[PDB]
C-alpha cells in the first residue's frame, strides 16, 4: 500500500514523455521494497504524473532488476472526485522483475486513503507490506490475557 | 590405522532467501572413551552411567 496526498494545484508536466531519468517529466515518485520467495529486496519506485484535473497516472518500475523495461505505460490511473477523495484506479496488481534467477513477486498494490488535497505538495504519509526475509526469534513473552508471543 | 566410513547427512538444512553462510549444527556418533564418572538412578529406578 501507498498512502499520497497529491496537490490539485499542481501543474501537468511539460516534459514528456514520462521517463523514470527525467525529474521534470513527472509530479512526485516515491518507493516501497518488496520481496520475492528467495527474500531479495526489490526496490519498487512508484510515479505520479498529473494527466488533467483530478486524473494521475502512476507508473510502476522495479529498480532493483536491470533487466527490466522502463515503464512507458501506466500500471493504474488515479481518478478523485471534486471532494478530493480516491474514486477509482486505486488497486491495481504489479509484478516485480526477476534478481539473480529468482521467481518475481506479484503483488496488489492499494492505494487506499490517498487523497487530492485544494492546496499543499505532494507527499507520501504511509506504505505497508506483508513482505519480508526471516529472521531470528530476539524475545518472547507472556501478556496478561495469557497469549504467549514471539518477537 | 584403517579409515572411517560414515553417512554424512545434511538433513534440515536450507537456503534463505538472505542471510550470511552459517553451519547451525552438527553431529557424529564416532567418539574415544571413556571412564565413568558418575553413575545415578532416574524417579522411573532407571540405572545410568555418566
Amino acid at each position: 500500500s501507498m498512502q499520497i496526498n497529491l496537490n490539485s494545484t499542481d501543474p501537468v508536466p511539460s516534459k514528456t514523455p514520462f521517463s523514470v531519468s527525467d525529474a521534470d517529466s513527472y509530479n512526485k515518485k516515491g518507493t516501497v521494497t518488496v520481496y520475492d520467495s528467495q527474500g531479495n529486496a526489490h526496490d519498487m519506485n512508484v510515479y505520479f504524473v498529473k494527466t488533467k484535473d483530478n486524473e494521475w497516472a502512476v507508473y510502476t518500475h522495479d529498480s532493483s532488476d536491470p533487466a527490466a523495461t522502463a515503464p512507458t505505460t501506466a500500471s493504474t490511473t488515479l481518478k478523485f472526485n471534486e471532494n478530493g477523495i480516491l474514486e477509482s484506479g486505486g488497486t491495481v496488481n504489479i509484478t516485480t522483475g526477476t534478481i539473480n534467477g529468482a521467481t518475481a513477486a506479484t503483488f496488489s498494490l492499494s492505494f487506499l486513503n490517498s487523497m487530492q488535497q485544494n492546496t499543499g505538495a505532494n507527499n507520501i504519509v504511509a506504505t505497508n507490506q506483508n513482505g519480508y526475509k526471516p529472521g531470528d526469534l530476539v524475545s518472547y513473552q507472556i501478556n496478561n490475557d495469557g497469549t504467549v508471543v514471539g518477537n
